[PDB]
């Protein structure tokens, strides 16, 4: 007589397990005779699953348990437990099983790709964003068992674990600390997604994490740039030079950020070329203080400027001296004379021209252009790198005639533009000069003789509008009352003044009462180029 | 009669747990009439530790146990427990009771300090050591148990304890990552440690890690630094500037480690004045190159300099021109020779004294000292800043004599250093000149006079050793053989040469049988200096 000891079991088995494990023992008796009590379940579809021993009574997996495999409209499996016997005893037993399924995992979690990528900052900050990594559950959801959880192993590899933790929940991979290593170098971080349930399955994944490619930081082939001087006459296009930055395997981009407030110069973005872009004169500034900067690929598709300190160089561009202006004269009309027995090699002026704003030169060379004079003879020549006008020919009895020459100046012994003034040049003789007397020696004369030329023509031009006053000869004291020597100390100074009115002689006796007419202003006026000395004494016809 | 169930009972016992827990339970049983049987210990000793129920068994502590409160002679601890009750049933039954101690923790584990100090670089490499964190044990040792463990904790301080883990069995403080921090930031690394046996008793301790104290890039005031030019006449000791660079709260040690290979500049190493070490001069380099180091405090104190581009600046010292070397004369005997009709501003001669070494000037003054001479007379006087020696008087009636001056050379308009030289001046007359009679037009006489007076000084000096040929005056074809006019377009070129032997008048026949002896020679190598024109016609006595 098989009779059950209880009639209802309830055991929570879990699903998923390998086969061979025994959970639930259950127990009848045979009262007349008998220990081997058979067991049969009234289920067909746990007989894949689970396995019943007819003969001790252990309930073991024949497969591994899938609650998919069972219907889904039951939270609660109950099924139903015979029991025969050899000869078959009876009264049979009826008694009623309950097999509770608990839910837990059922796949192992999958990643969606085996090899994922992502790039990080050498100086990246805490909390910075990667990558996503996430996994598939293959898990009928509804539960926290059905929720991947990853961290970190540093068993295997222990320098990118330590360094990058993902996060628990959003499966976002952070930077756990600041890291501080070299570039082009590829890690193997080996996440591992678990669950968090009874008998934990897991894989592995592989995140390869490169840091990024360099060339950040650009090194000039010079850090203070210096180019050939370029010329005043340079109009827009003048290549004055290159400016050139090296990168690991990055594109430099060059731009201007100062030095260039009057728009002077521009330069190539892909290249470096520094051409002008508005002509360059003397009358602006002569050097300039460029500031150039370079920058990487990355940071100008980025949005950002490298910041170091050696981005930043100095250009020096300087601008040399060329032909620009012609010369000026410093008079139009330079006047003076020579006597009728004045041999060669006699100074006669100096005619002196300057240019507006070119300061190349060092000596100009005059050139004169001549009209025809008289008896065969020829004109009048002057000093190449000087400009000193000598005596060319005797000048014997000719009265107020006038020799006027034209000097042609151009600059730097001669290429290119030219100027022209004009020289009056008179004829004189004894019957149009006259005699100063002073009371003066005639160490004091030589050595100013320019400056008293000056004077005594702010003397002459006041009584007649235009005069040039030429000192002729200076001589010492031999013209007195009846032109006898006095003194040796003393002087007789033959001053000339030639009208430029009429470019001829002015007669000896207007010069006369000129001079005599204004005699104690004279005496006071000529005080201050002394050095020592008394009076003037007379004023002598020569 | 109370018996025993079993005779002997073998328990391990936990040490050091508080009080209240039981363990064992002892069993007797009265066989006549009985549930109340009472118990009690033979052992005096374990009355304090144990409290045994003298009515239901249980055995619980009073006081926690101490494995070194018992004798430390045995391995194995072992007592009695007799039985009683209340009425006194006999047989008594005598029973062993064995109490294992369990060997692990009895104190928990202290630190020697709670405060710890350390440093660490803002570069520092995996397994730096920084400090060394160590505590007692409080622990009979012999066993694992009585071994210390450290870890780090991050639920508070998730900063420190992610970049510095401590070693586990030495203890040592490493880096477990590269950090990238800021300076002057104290952190907070709560290290508890723990033993590895039953329950774990722990504490708390705190390090202080500070980093380091900034000042390590020094900062230049110029990257470039050029001080105003020194003076060439600078001895040891002249301050030509001083160099100077800022850091943060360290001291900034100065040294030259290029630009000196001649050993002329000298640095302060706690100052940066730079100053001359040997005197400079014009006749070496005038301008250098100056490598000058900044180096911080820290990087000297521990032998080491700076890793650093900007730690680099560069010094131009240029020379200044100054009053060294005293002026040298071409010649120390100037020649030359004057007419008896000779007026004032008459061109004589030109003086030129060059410097040496020194290129400051641009003008030189010359001063002249005259002996007495005749009739209250007063002798030459030359230009101030030209040097060109002019006629002072009339010389009439002097035959063979010479006028000897000395002439004083300072340059810069005259302030310090002076030379002298001699020049001598002949008064010639037409009783000892020739005239030259040529062929060719004045045009190309004059513009290359001194060039020919050279040519005629090559001549001349071929047959007397020592003469110096001075060109009195040039004119045209007058000189014939009944002294006439013939041809306008040619020149009488009276040449003059003066013996220095006598310092006196070279014979005019003398001359014309010296130029007429040479004749075909001077005709050829009088070739270079044409322009054009033909020969050499005659010689002819004035
Ligand atoms: C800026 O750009 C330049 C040029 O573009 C880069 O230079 C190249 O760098 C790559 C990467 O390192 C080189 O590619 C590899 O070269 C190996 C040759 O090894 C040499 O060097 C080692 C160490 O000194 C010697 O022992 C050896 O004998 C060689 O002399 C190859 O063996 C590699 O092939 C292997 O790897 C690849 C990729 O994994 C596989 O596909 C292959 O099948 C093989 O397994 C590889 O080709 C390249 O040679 C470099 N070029 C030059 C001209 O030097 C710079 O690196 C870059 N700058 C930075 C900072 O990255
Ligand atoms: C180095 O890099 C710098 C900066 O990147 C360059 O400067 C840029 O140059 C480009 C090319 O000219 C500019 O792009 C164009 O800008 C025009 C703006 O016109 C201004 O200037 C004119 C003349 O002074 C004024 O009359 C006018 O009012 C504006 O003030 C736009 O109108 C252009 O758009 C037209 O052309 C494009 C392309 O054909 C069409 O698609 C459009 O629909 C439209 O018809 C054009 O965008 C740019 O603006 C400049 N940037 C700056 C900041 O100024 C340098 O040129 C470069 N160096 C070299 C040598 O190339
Ligand atoms: C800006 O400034 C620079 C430098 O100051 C000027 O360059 C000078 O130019 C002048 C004028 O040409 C030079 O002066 C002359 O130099 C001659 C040297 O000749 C050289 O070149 C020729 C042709 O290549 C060669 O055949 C020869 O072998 C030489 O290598 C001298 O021979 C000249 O002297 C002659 O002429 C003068 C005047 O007629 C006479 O008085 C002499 O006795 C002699 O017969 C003359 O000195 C000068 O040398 C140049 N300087 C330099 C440093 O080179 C630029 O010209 C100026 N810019 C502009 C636009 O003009
Ligand atoms: C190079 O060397 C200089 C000078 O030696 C240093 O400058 C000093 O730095 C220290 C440390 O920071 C300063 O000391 C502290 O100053 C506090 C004043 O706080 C001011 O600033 C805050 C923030 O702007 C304002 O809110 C506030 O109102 C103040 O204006 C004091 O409050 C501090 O006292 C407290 O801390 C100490 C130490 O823990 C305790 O003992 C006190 O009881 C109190 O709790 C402290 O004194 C100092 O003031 C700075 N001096 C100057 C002149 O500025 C540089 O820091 C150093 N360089 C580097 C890189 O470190
Ligand atoms: C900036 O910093 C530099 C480097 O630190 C300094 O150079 C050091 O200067 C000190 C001071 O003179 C030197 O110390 C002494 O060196 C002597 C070596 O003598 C040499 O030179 C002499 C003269 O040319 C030779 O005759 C001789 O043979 C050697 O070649 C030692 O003899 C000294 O020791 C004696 O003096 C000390 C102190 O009194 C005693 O305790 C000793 O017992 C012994 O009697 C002394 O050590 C040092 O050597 C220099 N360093 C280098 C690398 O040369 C600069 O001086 C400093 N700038 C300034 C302005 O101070
Ligand atoms: C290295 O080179 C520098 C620059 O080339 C020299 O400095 C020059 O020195 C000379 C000589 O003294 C100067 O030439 C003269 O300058 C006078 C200007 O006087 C100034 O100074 C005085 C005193 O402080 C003031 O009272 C006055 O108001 C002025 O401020 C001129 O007046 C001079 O001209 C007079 O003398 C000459 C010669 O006799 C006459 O021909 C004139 O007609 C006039 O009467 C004279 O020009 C020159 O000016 C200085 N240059 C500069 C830029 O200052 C250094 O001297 C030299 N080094 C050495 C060691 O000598």
């Amino acid at each position: 007589s098989p009779v059950f000891t209880n009639s209802t079991y309830t055991v929570v088995v879990e699903e998923n397990l390998p086969a061979g494990t025994s959970f639930l023992q259950i127990e009848a008796k045979d009262v007349d005779l008998g220990a081997n009590v058979s067991y049969r379940i009234r289920s067909p579809e746990v007989k894949h699953l689970f396995a019943l021993h007819p003969f001790t009574g252990e309930l073991s997996l024949l497969r591994s348990l899938d609650y998919e495999a069972f219907p889904d409209q039951e939270a609660s499996i109950t099924f139903l437990a015979e029991a025969f016997d050899i000869y078959g005893t009876m009264p049979p037993g009826i008694a009623t099983v309950t097999v509770i399924v608990k839910d837990m995992n059922d796949y192992p979690p999958v990643f969606s790709k085996r090899i994922y990528k992502g790039m990080v900052a050498p100086d990246a900050v805490k909390g910075t964003p990667i990558t996503t990594v996430y996994a598939e559950d293959a898990d009928p959801p509804g539960m926290p068992a059905s929720r991947v959880r990853y961290r970190v192993d540093d068993v295997q590899f222990p320098y990118p674990a330590s360094i990058f933790d993902v996060e628990e929940d959003s499966g976002r991979v952070v930077t756990r600390v600041n890291l501080n290593e070299e570039p082009t170098t590829i890690f193997k971080l080996v996440v591992v997604a678990f669950d968090d349930g009874e008998p934990v399955m897991s894989s592995s994944a592989t995140v390869r994490i490169l840091v990024l490619h360099p060339g950040e930081i650009p090194r000039f082939t010079q850090e203070e740039y210096r180019p050939p001087p370029v010329s005043e006459l340079a109009a827009r296009g003048t290549v004055v030079g290159v400016i050139s930055a090296a990168a690991i395997n990055q594109s430099i981009v060059y731009s201007i950020v100062a030095g260039n407030e009057e728009d002077k110069f521009g330069i190539n973005n892909v290249t470096g070329v520094i051409y002008v872009n508005s002509p360059l004169d003397y009358e602006t500034r002569t050097s300039y203080v460029l500031r150039v900067q370079a920058d990487s690929l990355e940071v100008v598709l980025a949005n950002l400027r490298v910041p170091s300190k050696s981005n930043t160089a100095k250009v020096y561009i300087e601008i040399q001296d060329e032909n620009d202006h012609p010369p000026v004269f410093q008079k139009k009309f330079y006047i003076g004379g020579v006597s009728e027995d004045a041999r060669m090699f006699a100074s006669v002026l100096r005619v002196k021209a300057t240019d507006r704003d070119t300061g190349n030169y060092s000596a100009m060379a005059y050139r004169l252009i001549i009209p025809p004079i008289k008896e065969g003879k020829e004109g009048f020549v002057v000093e190449t790198y000087t400009g000193l006008i000598k005596t060319a020919m005797l000048f014997h009895n000719m009265r107020r005639s006038y020799f006027k020459f034209q000097v042609i100046a151009t600059d730097d012994y001669g290429k290119g533009l030219s100027g022209k003034a004009d020289v009056l040049v008179s004829v004189v003789n004894q019957l149009d000069m006259q005699v100063i007397v002073s009371n003066v020696p005639p160490t004091l004369v030589e050595k100013k003789i320019e400056d008293l030329t000056e004077i005594l023509d702010r003397y002459v031009q006041e009584q007649i509008p235009g005069a040039k006053v030429v000192v002729e000869s200076i001589g010492a004291r031999r013209h007195g009352d009846a032109y006898s020597l006095e003194d040796y100390s003393k002087c007789d100074l033959t001053v000339y003044a030639i009208d430029p009115q009429t470019n001829r002689a002015i007669d000896r006796n207007e010069l006369f009462k000129f001079l005599d007419g204004k005699l104690l202003d004279i005496n006071k006026d000529f005080q201050p180029y002394y050095g020592e000395g008394g009076r003037i004494l007379e004023i002598r016809t020569p």
